């Protein structure tokens, strides 16, 4: 048998919902009970990088995540692979003498290696950027003839939030109304330049509490929370329309009202679940109080917050001057562990990190030390991209096994 | 002018809602948006003791709470005084030569002194037992001809939860539907003997966070929480009927499902408020996790929890053997501050306090020290009573001023 190896490497950003996805109506096709809207983040310290490879000499589909092999046996990987394979087409690399016929893909096995630049015990959705990257890279590999919105639908079957990482900027996942899920897809609302002033600051919060997974948790809520249905039918459709308008016109005050309140309502549904799900901790509450105080002592709002399925705070600053104030604010309230290199305790961006009483005004009181593990600054970012520089591939170009 | 002094002293227990009151439809008459149901606790370490006095020589209405004079100027005191005075009748103490004509009450001023046996910075509703006691004692003083249910309605105007402390046992506050509030009253569901097996354990949790008041908080929720209306119209009416049946038939499993879930849903509405209200802290969550684990590792439920407008946990044990296990459980997970007299760290009851691996089974892991300030054990209790023993009066029988 032949031993050529075709591979593709892609880099895919993560995203952060400002109007939240919580609860499915279909556990197999992954269709949600409401729309959601998110912001794609800049790749640095947040993206997932993935290399996919096909060879007639691979005996098995196999996958590696951050160095360790893992199972593709599960339904989420099995459904993406199946859907993308079924759309594979003729490929031909003439320089290398390789012709793959459409039918060949029914038997060619795949090797996938993937790397998450978010620290793994830090707590950010690895799944979102990850299934989006897999789908996007495989779609290049197999010459699938489909736009990002249709590819959205495949990524969605690996993880619901993954479908929103196929575009940059601000992205809407439409819940769709067809049974087959074909219209449950993401679409870009605006690109990453429309609102380039926003700066994002993630507080990765210390906690050893292991968090109920988003998939199980939201299933539990659909099954036991008597408030979720009312959220889904009567609250979120309206919030979707207001958030669209707020993004269109960069109304940061409307954007702040919506983001904070939809995050809080999502955590309210989690508390109304039986047994209750507690994703925020006392540090989380302390960050919200800081943000709400800071905004009251500045009249018009300067900072929004949102929280996913954990205590990590995501803060969104109206612009860079706010970001610089806030970052000194946050360092006062969340001083580090003793002997801590500030190069390690505040990742991202560079210019803002390199940069005071009038701030003590807006925050008030200092906290105990080390409630925060570290901060990450970022920005709205573009969508996924292919990497042509093979130095960045994670599979060996000849063995098809992890470097 | 004359200088006789007529006084009455009464002792009134506090109560604990298992189906929660949260939100008014009338801020003046204090009418709620849903029914509520509570359990009256045994008086020890929980009651409020009040002495009321009238004399022609008092120039002013005045009141003392735990030693300190306070203002009666506010609407809550002004509305109770006004309502009870308007129902005053002819009084006559023949031994002392005192005749009070109905009309005299329009001019006689009152002295009130009151004492809360809950520590004041501990965090229990002083208001509930307090306005109930005031109304109950004044109703005796002024010879009002009204049953506890009608007196309920007056206490309600001092504090909504106060109306439920006019009966022992399990008590329902009916939301009523008349504009004048006359049918918004409490009624006893069963007395304190019907379910005498229940043991109650209150964890008074350490926290310096000052809590948003119940009155302001629930106003904020009515104004900003989009889930509250659905709770009030569609969740609670059904829970009221199930909780009635569960109390009637001492179904502790149904009672546990309802109590935990209605407490959690109340805190969910608080989180859905803008700005959010956080009454539970990380200690609170740790107690819920202990209770949920303990119940799973015992099959049928043995312990219910509920939380009011603060982090204090109220636990309700199916019976005394459970209570004794749990209390050793709680001491393992919440060890005291160093050098702490266990006579001070666990109040109440006596027999159960005086009373182990097989329990390590049900709780798991130990916590840091001093997360709990102290525990209080109690039981379902009777309603308010008059004290005839003048040694217990808080006003001096001749000056009408605080001892
Ligand atoms: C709380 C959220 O982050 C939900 C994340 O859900 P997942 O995308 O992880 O769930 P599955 O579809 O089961 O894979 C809010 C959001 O991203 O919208
Ligand atoms: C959370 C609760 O304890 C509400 C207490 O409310 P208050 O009775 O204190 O409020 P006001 O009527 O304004 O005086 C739940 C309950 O007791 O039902």
């Amino acid at each position: 048998e032949e031993k050529w190896v075709v591979m593709v490497t892609a880099q895919t950003p993560t995203n952060i919902a400002v109007i939240k996805y919580w609860g499915k109506r279909d556990e197999v096709r992954i269709l949600p009970i409401n729309d959601s809207i998110s912001v794609t983040l800049d790749p640095d310290h947040l993206c997932t990088l993935t290399t996919v490879a096909v060879s007639p000499s691979f005996d098995r589909d196999r996958m590696w995540l951050n160095g360790k092999e893992i199972s593709l046996s599960g339904s989420r990987y099995q459904n993406c692979l199946r859907e993308i394979r079924s759309r594979a087409d003729d490929v031909e690399d003439k320089e290398k003498g390789i012709k793959i016929a459409k039918k060949d893909w029914e038997k060619l096995h795949l090797h996938i290696a993937s790397h998450n630049n978010f620290p793994t015990a830090a707590g950010l959705a690895s799944s979102a950027a990850g299934f989006a990257c897999l789908v996007f890279a495989l779609a290049k590999l197999m010459n699938v003839n489909e736009d990002p919105s249709q590819l959205s639908a495949i990524a969605r079957q690996g993880s619901g939030s993954a479908c929103r990482s196929l575009f940059g900027g601000f992205v809407k996942w439409n819940m769709g109304n067809k049974e087959d899920g074909s219209d449950s897809v993401a679409v870009q609302l605006v690109d990453d330049k429309h609102w380039d002033d926003l700066v994002i600051i993630i507080a990765v919060v210390s906690s050893r509490q292991k968090e109920t997974s988003s998939t199980s948790g939201m299933r539990e809520s659909v099954e036991t929370s008597l408030l979720l249905q009312h959220r889904a039918k009567e609250v979120v459709p309206v919030r979707i329309l207001q958030m669209e308008e707020a993004i269109k016109n960069r109304d940061f005050t409307s954007f702040t009202k919506l983001t904070c309140s939809d995050s809080n309502q999502f955590h309210a549904v989690c508390m109304d679940t039986s047994p209750p799900i507690f994703y925020m901790n006392d540090t989380s509450h302390r960050i919200i109080s800081l943000v709400e105080k800071w905004n009251r002592s500045a009249g018009t709002p300067e900072i929004a917050y949102t929280f996913d399925a954990g205590p990590n705070a995501v803060m969104i600053a109206r612009n860079r001057k706010v970001a610089v104030e806030l970052l000194q604010g946050l360092l006062y309230c969340f001083p580090p562990k003793p002997d801590t290199d500030m190069k390690s305790y505040v990742l991202g961006d560079t210019s803002i990190v390199k940069e005071p009483q009038g701030i003590k005004d807006k925050i008030g009181s200092q906290d105990q030390k080390g409630e925060v593990s570290y901060f990450i600054c970022s920005r709205p970012g573009r969508g996924p991209v292919v990497l042509q520089d093979q130095t960045q591939a994670l599979l060996h170009p000849q063995t098809g096994l992890p470097k």
